[PDB]
């Protein structure tokens, strides 16, 4: 079986769906790896690095998409790529079909068999392909917040960690999951005083243990949330609902009461955001004002640290990549129920319940497509 | 005696030379404090805050400059201000007279008696009024470095701390003084692996103790420095030679050998920089390319976190301010040798030898202006 | 030469001026050590422990006082002991002659040559026999503060460290010398959020490095001190000026604005206190109300942990004791300038300037008593 | 539906069963919250604070008890209160029906439907409403032990953390559950050397990892326990068996071999104690002697830090309170099996097996009262 | 001026007196560096590494010795090398002339001008060239002790850190200087419980601060030392008397009371040892019994980690090496009093007081040889 990786075509997407390490593993199992020349450049992986590990470099996208039995991507197929989708081809990538009827149509139209990173789910309910992205975004949030708190960028102009004799920044992190833990850890390391809000006290218990006294924790009643946000220099919204909408926890009237220059970072912005004033922004125009505060809501944040996030994602996808390549999609899916939860599309059929219901019509077919 | 504080007029200087804390102290001792309406805004100190503490708010610059016996500033007098300099007036601020013959001429012409923050020196050779700006700079450097490391900003695209399974950034800090210690500490807090280089082993011993194994230390031979810089994702230049010009420790050919996308932050940029390719940049155009790497050389960096730096500076100046207001300049200088080392100008006389020699002519008069 | 240690007679003084370790040292050098039977009991040192180390147990106080050439105590001679003072006898203890007209007269009268622990001072200005007592007091202050913050004792009823989800206590420590450092450390260890205030930024810099972010530091302007105190659940006064009287840093009006039930602990109570409402209390009636707040001002605090303080004090005194035993007082004092600073009394003469120049007349006689 | 909270009547019970945060939640869901004036005083919550959050302040206890559909308390109804129990009313508090036949009678007699905090149990066997009381207790134990270790209180007179050069206290904690973990953590924070004993090595592994070497762990054989206890200055009994009686792990003959002045704190006192010599004490007479050691056995310890323990408890109860208020008891109990395990009384029937079987007769009625 | 480095000839001396780093610095200032082929192999530095940095490789010892103006070594000249000593040549190495009249004779005879690493001393009394060897020795002592504590090696058979539920090893370190601090640090990191003894309480204070509670400190009376030693699984003797003979602090009768299998490591073995039973051993026969305990007394311990210790040493020597190379010996010595302290020999004259008045006759000549 033949495996192909095209350059990501979306604007400001710098990741690639495989690294030399992954190339090496597939090659040693006798699969052939076709990589579009230039595909790893945004992530600082050169064509030489890919060649060294056994890949065949190929000049054009067209030639990757025709030719590959398994196609690995990072983002969903873009308009210009709809034409390339094929019949006897397994496509594995972030799909988010619910957010694009156009995309879903193109997939079932071409009769492509597709599997979504975001709905691969282990028996304990974990989504192992999203987890690494949440780690990245959590850690990033602390960094971008710190920078945008400079007066020079419109922020209140406080240094994260103060200096001896002077108060550090007061940071609140809403949500104690993977993203929230990671944002808290990095803000803390920068010397800010950090309080995390959650309604799950066991999650707060973990945070309390891990840092002894250092990271403060507070039970997240609306009343305690208001009080904390009112005093914050930096607020990080990190309530990521696995596959739903993400609740709006901070209202515009509450922001109207924050200190002038405070900054709010919405890690939940893909999938809806969790401040009410939230709206997706771009790399060149990352922030905008809401009543005297600064909002930072860049969509698709993990893409800004591609050397890190390419490895983070492909380390997690690798085992699943290997199973597909060795066994083909049915079989791999029969052997591995986590994988099967990821099945989305096969020869015109829509296999996802949340998507079928949600995206107007088509209608499910459970998985019985696994005869 | 009357004490006046004007808005800083240099662009992108957001600090102010007093806080309410200081205002209250001066009032309690029966001095009158004159503050230019709006002076504290960049530092998020309102007129009301200043009023509350006992200050008299004044509508124009001219009114503060005439009226004040002791005039407190952050930066040196700008061209537009030369007109306001007076005869029986003590001016206390960062002067950097060596950098400007125009400024020095305006000072001795007007016969004003001036004391420089940056040459106030205690018996042990410390410069207590620069130290807090070095703390700010060092901590800032790590944050700006981390941010500009994003692909989105032209950097290699690596997250400071990595995420589990993925390597963190390799950060090297050149110089183990106040600035370098602080850079190292914040970068280490963000999860990066950090190596600091210095020729003073005792300073390396302190860093080793403070962090147990965590912060690596290396003796700074040219050979060792080249080796460490060649591997770095992030390099911080923190060699601040206290009143001289700062050695050029990273050469352009050495930068030609660094990883593509590496970022170099030069905290030594005021006073000359310590990379060969260094050149002062501005807040809106902070970086530029040198051979495939990105240089960050923003002058006057402490000014971008004005809420923090105003307090860090004014807490350090306050005891000198109080001694001046209570006793007048001679006497304060006779009592306090550290303050005396700051004496620059009095009634046309230039009192600083480093300056007099350096600045072509005028010629010293030691201090016997203290009859 | 013969060394004697009487039981401490002042009430609730539980320490003893030597341990078996010290007795053994003295014995090995061929001195005779006379100990009043029962002397070590408050400090959980039994007569058998003393005997095992070479001491001679002796039934009565009188027999220790006559017979000993060098007399070691912890506190000053009490009224009932004035009769026991002798002429060819060195007395070494905490004296505080300043505080007792009567005591000074007694010592002069009897012609006793006496050396005070608290004015023994090294070339660098350290007071090495007081330091261990400040360590003890600092650590104790946090313990007592925690306890009296219980509602059951009259305090506002907050646990030092909170529990997950709930705020810890807000603790401010005024003073960053040895006592303040130690109080802050233990408070922090208990999980409280701790801020220390001081006017010496270098001491704030040490505290900041030692705990990375963990212990907050604030420059001690009255303005800043008032803000910190108003928010505090526990305030610990730890400004011990070397040998003067201790400034009053918290006013009664200030206390009237504090949270009801807040507790204030004045470690500076011996030697004056540093709150205005402060007044010496005793172990059985340790606290008293001041406007809805609770003050804790127990005098002589190190005595409440005698097993620790006995050792702390006597480890510090030991080398001075050995010098005096081996060489007699002059010679010991000529050899050792730190010891000579402790000289207080000899053959009717008063040898201390601060005390002569404070306790009305007698008049100094510098030290020339060392012919 | 209408929710009522009476002042706590039991002597030295300072908590209150709701906070403003909880009142706010209930109010926004359109429920009526009746609070007896003064109810929050012990916990430093004013009637103003309650009224701001939407509460109806009510002058008498009887006014709350009639009028309230759901009645929230902290402790069991006392003698004086039995008259107030009603038919169509849900009572939610700490019951301990096992320990009072009288109580139980009153409950079934008045036909009140009551649910007990301490039997609410999640599928995994956790008792989430007891947990926060354990955390408080464990943390408290370390503070009270420290205090009573002073000679002034009868203890042997050692400071928890020692001071440089002098040994710290030897603390042993029996039991590695939530209370044990929290006592050990605070004791260690105060600088003492801490050993914890348990028969569950997994729990010892967690302590080991959490503090790296810092907290010592020892397997709890009687032999090993004997050895540890004999050397300890402070012993904390923290073995809280779920809802049974708590084993007697330290016998009186063993205490006879302990160091004079050692202090033993029994957190397991409510529910029986775990020292043989243990006996409930009160806040004004907290300790008593057992062979030259000091026992501390204050019942109801969490009440002494009411500001902390009120929030800790009510954060944990809140989501149950909301389910009851919104759904009524049947339905809430159908919906939520953890709640159901708490069911103790309804219209004369006794619903708890452990109490039916243990409190002589009445006899169970499983839960079928949920028709 | 030309600089030569011979292979070290002493058995089991693996270090070399320069690294590539050093070669490069020298070369850049226009000095030619002669290195004997093979010199760096013991320290894992190849001839290629040295060549790449500018060195001239030379086949024979004789050729380096004749030809070099400045000769750099690690150890003192051995018998077989006496013949190679020259007239107009500066020799810079560890000499320890007091330990060998033969060696001293050879140096004076040949008229060589020699400077000892061990007596280079800075104004503050530091010996900067021994310090790094003390760091190495202290760190090594913990490793070797841990190893020989296995039964397999004759030790008591305890693991340094224990495992959960099982006691770790009890380690005592005598001496709180650079070596003892480093031994303490590593032992602690291995999980052992560590007590350090010293007479200097300030040194104990530093250790207490640095590790919070973690590393125990005890005042070093004989009485206290005995108690500590009796209980120890491992004792490390770390009292390095700067240039004297090192006190014998552990007696053979004391070792007779230690636990069977205990191991004692004497870092002070070069220079005399600090245990009574101590006796220099060799790498292949490293240990020996003294009453049921194991002594470990390998001479010249830093030589066993030559990759580490070459760098540690040559980093410290480098600035001195550059001053000599650039200025010649007189002048370097006149500019640099620390260097002048090292002067030992010139043209038949013996220039060291301690050595002359210790090594029978010759007689000093202060330094007047600097005309």
């Amino acid at each position: 079986m033949r495996v192909g990786i095209p350059t990501e075509t979306k604007n400001n997407e710098f990741r690639v769906a495989i690294t030399p390490a992954g190339v090496a593993e597939l090659t040693r199992r006798g699969h052939e790896v076709l990589i579009q020349a230039g595909a790893g450049e945004g992530s600082a992986i050169t064509d030489a690095d890919f060649k060294a590990a056994g890949a065949q470099l190929v000049g054009t996208a067209d030639q990757v998409w025709a030719d590959a039995d398994l196609l690995l991507k990072v983002k969903e197929p873009i308009a210009a790529e709809y034409g390339r989708l094929r019949h006897g081809q397994i496509l594995f990538t972030f799909l988010h079909l619910a957010a694009s009827r156009a995309c879903t149509d193109a997939l079932l139209d071409s009769g492509t068999t597709s599997i979504a990173y975001e709905t691969v789910q282990t028996a304990d309910g974990a989504l192992p392909l999203l987890a690494p992205m949440s780690e990245v975004a959590g850690r990033l949030a602390a960094q971008v917040g710190a920078y945008h708190l400079m007066r020079t960028q419109g922020g209140r102009g406080v240094l994260m960690g103060g200096v001896p004799g002077v108060e550090p920044a007061d940071v609140v992190v809403i949500g104690a999951g993977t993203a929230g833990y990671n944002a808290a850890r990095i803000a803390n390391g920068m010397g800010a005083t950090v309080t995390v809000l959650d309604i799950n006290i066991d999650k707060l218990r973990q945070l309390d243990a891990e840092f002894c006294g250092r990271i403060h924790t507070r039970y997240s009643s609306a009343y305690e949330l208001e009080g904390a946000v009112k005093r914050a220099d930096l607020v990080i919204g990190a309530v990521l609902v696995p596959g739903a909408k993400a609740p709006k926890l901070v209202s515009n009237s509450l922001v109207a009461h924050m200190k002038p220059g405070a900054v709010l970072v919405d890690i939940a912005i893909d999938q809806g955001g969790c401040f009410e004033g939230s709206r997706p922004t771009t790399y060149d125009h990352p922030t905008f004002a809401v009543h005297d505060t600064l909002f930072y809501c860049v969509a698709n944040m993990p893409a800004s640290v591609p050397k890190t996030s390419t490895y983070a994602l492909t380390n997690a996808t690798m085992p699943y990549v290997l199973e597909l390549a060795d066994h083909g999609w049915r079989a791999a899916c029969r052997s591995n129920p986590a994988l099967a939860k990821g099945l989305s599309t096969h020869e015109g059929a829509l296999l996802s319940e949340r998507v079928a219901t949600d995206l107007g019509v088509p209608f499910t077919e459970p998985a019985s497509v696994l005869a």
